[PDB]
């Protein structure tokens, strides 16, 4: 039974330079509230090493997948809810942030992507995706392109082959089956086959690099750029208007890309539970500290119906809200990491010239399981 008067924060994508700067000093100002502002970068690998000691600090924000799903085995204490829940909380948010009937994680950051569109240099029916690829005919017909992006990255092919009906793993409620995979079907096959025609009908050789494709996204002068809140290079007070819209449908069904929520939590050794719940409930959960990090400057939407209700002005929470309703939550299984060996042999190997999608993709399923 020991008590202390200090807490260390850990943020990796919150930013808030001036925001947290004030709130931190304002508390100690009373007569006993000192918070240490720290931010990680590569500590992701040190965690399992520096954790074996018992977790020094006790304040860190990270997505819910590797927070409420991994901590459940390491050393993370559950959180207690207040009246903000009964008040009017989005059931679609907490209903998914449950594990073994326990709430050992809370979301306080939405990370995801938008579909970029060009001011008015792309007239067409945004009801069909196929309308996009054809845009190259009229665009290239002069000396430009309506779309430009990578081709061998897990940010385009996957989201493109997902709008067909190709599942990855069997996840119900909050657990997996054993060998239930939805890749050895007609949905995944037809999706991997279409992606190949695009590369041949566009580059006809696939010679697009990062510096080559970066040229387009850099000047965003083409109706195809994919970016997120945590992938912007150099802010700079620009003066160019950009259009943010959500992806259409394919064949009749949308695609399943990435949705992200940051779960907050403390180690199963936090001092004073009542003092923690009180300090945190009024720290990063009120106009006192919240406005600091989410009002100094808007960037991420919060899990509050009351706040978002005025939030109608910000297009971050609104635009992403479209895909969120019809999207899939990131994975939380270690076996899924094996798929990396699949995508390389499926697209890369098959794109070489001595690998057929039949034996490459189909046989790949049986290999992963055995």
């Amino acid at each position: 039974k020991t008590e202390e008067g200090k807490l260390v924060i850990w943020i990796n994508g919150d930013k808030g330079y001036n925001g947290l700067a004030e709130v931190g000093k304002k508390f100690e100002k009373d007569t006993g509230i000192k918070v240490t502002v720290e931010h990680p970068d590569k500590l992701e690998e040190k965690f399992p090493q520096v954790a074996a000691t018992g977790d020094g600090p006790d304040i860190i924000f990270w997505a819910h997948d590797r927070f409420g799903g991994y901590a459940q085995s390491g050393l993370l204490a559950e959180i207690t809810p207040d009246k903000a829940f009964q008040d009017k909380l989005y059931p679609f948010t907490w209903d998914a942030v449950r594990y073994n009937g326990k709430l050992i994680a809370y979301p306080i950051a939405v990370e995801a992507l938008s579909l970029i569109y060009n001011k008015d240099l792309l007239p067409n029916p945004p009801k069909t995706w196929e309308e996009i690829p054809a845009l190259d005919k009229e665009l290239k017909a002069k000396g430009k392109s309506a779309l430009m992006f990578n081709l061998q990255e897990p940010y385009f092919t996957w989201p493109l082959i997902a709008a067909d009906g190709g599942y990855a793993f069997k996840y119900e409620n909050g657990k997996y089956d054993i060998k239930d995979v939805g890749v050895d079907n007609a949905g995944a096959k037809a999706g991997l086959t279409f992606l190949v025609d695009l590369i041949k009908n566009k580059h006809m050789n696939a010679d697009t690099d990062y510096s080559i494709a970066e040229a387009a996204f850099n000047k965003g002068e083409t109706a195809m750029t994919i970016n997120g809140p945590w992938a912007w290079s150099n802010i700079d007070t620009s003066k160019v208007n950009y259009g943010v819209t959500v992806l259409p449908t394919f064949k009749g069904q949308p695609s399943k890309p990435f949705v992200g929520v940051l779960s907050a939590g403390i180690n199963a050794a936090s001092p004073n539970k009542e003092l923690a719940k009180e300090f945190l409930e009024n720290y990063l959960l009120t106009d006192e500290g919240l406005e600091a990090v989410n009002k100094d400057k808007p960037l991420g939407a919060v899990a509050l119906k009351s706040y978002e209700e005025e939030l109608a002005k910000d297009p971050r929470i609104a635009a992403t809200m479209e895909n969120a309703q019809k999207g899939e939550i990131m994975p939380n299984i270690p076996q899924m990491s094996a798929f990396w060996y699949a995508v390389r042999t499926a697209v890369i190997n098959a794109a070489s010239g001595r690998q057929t999608v039949d034996e490459a993709l189909k046989d790949a399923q049986t290999r992963i399981t055995k």
